[PDB]
């Protein structure tokens, strides 16, 4: 894993001025096409595009698992929805099966620690039925966390040998939101009330239970916030190392990924404070309406593209934002030129 | 132009009541898609849309046209790039047509008022070369905004006969964002420095002149807020009456149609005035860059869904934002349902 982050490319500053001159001939006023354009130049800079914004294959990772947190009563959807929803997402009946398949996306669904039995045409990576109750313990070891990271990695690299070029991630578990909050509060050094959400429609009068579960959680494991491995293993979720695993891959493969909602966000947050060269190959698509999401944005300095007053997860807002990234690269490549029109502007 | 109006279709309830339901059945938490729920819902009401949201063939519509105000030094674009840019709509090099391709939606290029000789292939519906100087005078009479509005109305509800369900509106006129601003102003009640932005790169000290041209216009024009055609005829231009106009026909034929930026939420301030019962056929793209943004969309009490710092114009924003509303309609015909998989949520 040491070997893994050392490995992570910076950013090649020479594709990106060639880029910038490039938009900046178009037909258009300079910077009239705004975010658009410093999309583009990012793309540019990333190594797996081969020096050019450029969208190949696209794929949405999804990492599932159960939580043992739900016995705290933080979140009210039966828990056998995990395993249920999982199986839906094989059939290409849920939300970001549907967003993906408009986007022309695959989903990659992944089992990394649902509380069932194997679903069939499930990528098969669980460490355990559900994970540990943070409100009384650790979620996992350290161990457990450092592998499933490594795992992770090379599959969402080894995906790009194929032509994936883009990559979004999402999750699936219920009372996720729980370790989501945890660790959003300890990175960000927020009061868990501030950070604290209804997640999947919970009671407004059983939030201050979850709020307590939080703080418990943080008490009783003191995870280091200067670790973000520390954090994840403690008060995280077997779904959410996932998912910090896909960033850290893409990263090291030089590649494109677009978060999804507060629980990438969280993720996220671990992720660059494993490893900040992360953050170049991280992109925004929507802002979630959780609680916590305005925050956790701040932190990581990220601006979303979608204002959707999304809360489902699964990747779907992801899958939503795809089309962004290949309208950057259309206008890159297909818009003509201010030279060749004779137009010339102060 | 009166009977028009008064035959404008007001919303199917009923469809959408319907619609509501389905949604709520969906495989997903209530309301957990957000913006997205809401949206599908609003197109269930139009109409033209048959009770469910569709989406079938999708066209922008870009009215173009140069303004006299110009000679007053509110732009620094040479004026003959509104006829540059307008044959090049027709070659698909420009940014609406690029975004447009993305999307699989045809671009028209209108001309309303162009100062330059006729363009073969764009559409011919010119008024004037140009329309008068705000500064010192009417844009247009009265007699001449209606015959557009009308003229433009039946072309856009024409297209509608052809298979077009979803519009998107789009200008390019060199100095338009002066007249946008002077509409702003005068329909909230804004003064205008707090309504003239940069407009097309225009340099930070030149914008007291702006302000000042904008001022002069409406002292000496004295439009009545109250009566929309009239502050559009003399504050306004034709490509912002054509768009209003594709507004009023989307409209009056049930249909939906995407804004674009500033200058087509000065033309919606103008259709909503001529026409309260337009209003639930508007969908907001993005929020553009320019100064009186906030300000025109609150009025309009719209949000939009894209943040991009966009500013170009032509429709571009309004292309951008048609994959979202595919996305609505993918959702409410592709997802699954709870009861069938046995999910019951509280
Ligand atoms: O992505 C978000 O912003 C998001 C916000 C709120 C809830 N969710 C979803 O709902 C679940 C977490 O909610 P909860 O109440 O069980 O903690 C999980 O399966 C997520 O996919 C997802
Ligand atoms: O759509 C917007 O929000 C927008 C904001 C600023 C400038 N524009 C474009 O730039 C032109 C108006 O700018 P200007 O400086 O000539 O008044 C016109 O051709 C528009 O298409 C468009
Ligand atoms: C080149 C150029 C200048 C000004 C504009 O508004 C556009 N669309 C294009
Ligand atoms: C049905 C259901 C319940 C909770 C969820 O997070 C999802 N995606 C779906």
């Amino acid at each position: 894993l040491h070997a893994l982050l050392r490995d992570i490319p910076a950013p090649d500053a020479e594709a990106m001025a060639r880029t910038q001159q490039h938009i900046d001939g178009l037909l258009k006023p300079p910077g009239s096409l705004g975010r658009l354009e410093t999309l583009a130049v990012q793309l540019a800079g990333m190594p797996g595009l081969n020096g050019t914004p450029q969208v190949g294959e696209k794929a949405v990772l999804v990492m599932c698992a159960d939580h043992g947190v739900w016995d705290e009563g933080v979140a009210v959807s039966p828990k056998i929805v995990t395993a249920i929803q999982a199986a839906n997402m094989t059939r290409g009946t849920t939300g970001v099966c549907v967003l993906a398949a408009q986007a022309g996306a695959k989903v990659h669904v992944i089992d990394v620690g649902i509380d069932a039995e194997p679903i069939p045409g499930v990528v098969n990576m669980r460490v355990a039925r559900g994970c540990g109750n943070i409100a009384v313990g650790p979620a996992m070891s350290r161990l457990q966390a450092e592998a499933l990271l490594l795992e992770v990695s090379r599959y969402t690299c080894d995906l790009a040998q194929r032509g994936v070029t883009l990559f979004g991630v999402g999750e699936l578990g219920m009372a996720n939101t729980t370790p989501a909050a945890a660790m959003v509060s300890v990175f960000t050094g927020s009061d868990a009330k501030e950070v604290v959400g209804i997640g999947a429609n919970l009671p407004p009068s059983r939030i201050d239970n979850k709020v307590d579960v939080v703080r418990r959680a943080i008490a009783i494991n003191q995870p280091n916030p200067r670790d973000g491995i520390d954090v994840l293993s403690k008060v995280g979720g077997f779904d959410l190392v996932g998912m910090t695993g896909v960033m850290l891959g893409a990263a090291r493969c030089g590649l494109p990924v677009l978060l999804d909602g507060f629980l990438s966000y969280s993720a996220a947050l671990a992720a660059c404070q494993i490893a900040p060269a992360v953050r170049p190959y991280l992109i925004p698509s929507h802002f979630s309406a959780e609680k916590g999401a305005r925050i956790a944005l701040a932190h990581l300095s990220m601006e979303p593209y979608l204002h959707m007053a999304m809360r489902l997860g699964e990747g779907s807002g992801a899958a939503l934002a795809m089309p962004i990234v290949e309208a950057a690269c259309a206008m890159f490549h297909n818009m003509g030129e201010l030279a060749a029109s004779n137009i010339v502007l102060p």
